[PDB]
This record gives C-alpha cells, sequence and structure tokens, in this order.
C-alpha cells in the first residue's frame, strides 16, 4: 500500500522546489 510514483515526484520536485527556495533565499540572505 505504498505509492512507488510518488517517491519520483518528490526526487523530482526535491530539485524542482529547491529551485522554489534557492532563488529565494538568495534574496533573503544576500
Amino acid at each position: 500500500k505504498i505509492n512507488k510514483q510518488k517517491i519520483k515526484n518528490g526526487a523530482k520536485k526535491a530539485l524542482g522546489v529547491a529551485s522554489k527556495v534557492a532563488p529565494v533565499v538568495a534574496a533573503f540572505a544576500r
């Protein structure tokens, strides 16, 4: 009962969402 597609989803947006946080902290920090 475990969704294995999820594991790519979160891994794919781990890069996607990382680009939703990295450029922002680059504004929050400097």
